[PDB]
């Protein structure tokens, strides 16, 4: 049973938050494959309800998942049925073991081949009727789950020349924007559950230096508390290859991003959708990094954890915790850096 709550309840609830990246996502082996050709292409283990499960006996409350679509669309923009279908059945693994779930358009969106969906004001005019068609095909899909499941409309959306700071030309802000209020009005025109499910709408790269908030505009909803802004971190850029501890420096910088979005953010709750220790050239901490850099990766995350619990926001952490044949058993890759995060939260 559906049963409606604010956009700040639902982030109090979330706790901590994991990633399910790189699985359905992945994407680049071409249209009208197997569906686990796309859900293993990238190296992760066909998803399962074992992991769901995991997740929350394990202290997680929250699951985002990464969806990449373009490659199951036709020319139409209709999405291959058999697709939505395992979308469907992975938010079930998550509804059924009591997790929220959020669900996304992901390299739809940023420097990827193939991402259609751009910070450009030709692009948003180009593509803003198949967004929204794909977007009512979402909404339509997943009407009738709970309230545990949101959408996320895009991910880290990018002008034409994907740059990851801020768009190169201030017209970019007005594509996102638009994009924003599109897929708001998308999800609302579908109504039942639709009607008032929280919906989360992304900055600039999601990114959030002083222009890319200045010049973010939240959609026009009719109904009201149910909206959410995302926001990613991976600061102080690179520390993981640059940083023996998780310093002062560092701790200083989530200080002053989360200082700088409650300042920002005062009628709306907002959320780091992602953070990890993932750098230049998407270099990252695994189980046989030294001690000394397993440790670091605890330290940030623990940190991420407390500053957002304090903030009254959530995180969500970007696969490393939880990877590859570690799915599968299931256990943690990285139990010390869970750890952290658990007596953080608590
Ligand atoms: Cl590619
Ligand atoms: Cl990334």
């Amino acid at each position: 049973t559906y049963m409606e709550e604010s956009a700040q309840s639902a982030v109090d609830n979330f706790g901590l938050g994991f990633n399910l990246g790189n699985t359905l996502d992945a994407n680049g082996c071409g249209t009208g494959k197997p569906v686990a050709t796309y859900e293993t292409f990238w190296g992760q283990p066909e998803t399962t309800q074992d992991m769901m499960t995991f997740l929350m006996q394990n202290g997680f409350n929250a699951v985002r998942i990464p969806v990449t679509w373009y490659e199951h669309m036709d020319a139409e923009g209709n999405v291959d049925e058999a697709w939505m279908m395992r979308v469907k059945a992975i938010v079930e693994y998550a509804m059924n073991a009591g997790l929220y779930a959020i669900v996304n358009v992901h390299h739809d969106t940023a420097a990827g081949s193939g991402a259609w969906i751009k910070a450009d004001t030709d692009v948003y005019a180009a593509t803003k009727e198949k967004f929204k068609k794909l977007w009512t095909q979402i909404a339509n899909a997943l009407a009738d789950y709970d309230q545990h499941l949101l959408f996320e409309g895009y991910n880290e959306m990018l002008d034409g020349n994907n740059s990851w700071d801020e768009p190169q030309k201030a017209s970019g802000y007005e594509a996102l924007n638009n994009y924003a209020q599109d897929f708001v009005d998308a999800v609302r025109a579908t109504g039942g559950n639709n009607a008032t499910r929280n919906l989360i709408v992304n900055t600039y790269a999601a990114a959030k230096g002083e222009n890319v908030l200045n010049n973010f505009m939240l959609p026009t909803d009719a109904v009201n508390n149910h909206l959410i802004v995302q926001v990613h971190s991976y600061d102080p850029w690179n520390f993981f290859n640059t940083k023996t501890t998780w310093d002062s420096e560092c701790h200083n910088t989530l200080t002053e991003i989360f200082s700088a979005l409650s300042k920002k953010f005062t009628t709306i709750p907002y959320i780091i959708g992602e953070y990890g220790t993932h750098g230049e050239s998407d270099i990252s901490v695994s189980k046989s990094s030294p001690a000394e850099k397993i440790k670091l990766a605890a330290d940030q995350a623990a940190d991420m954890v407390k500053l957002a619990k304090d903030h009254h926001s959530a995180t969500f952490y970007w696969m490393s915790i939880f990877d590859g044949s570690d799915r599968i058993q299931p256990q943690w890759s990285l139990p010390t850096v869970v750890e952290a995060m658990q007596e953080a939260y608590n």
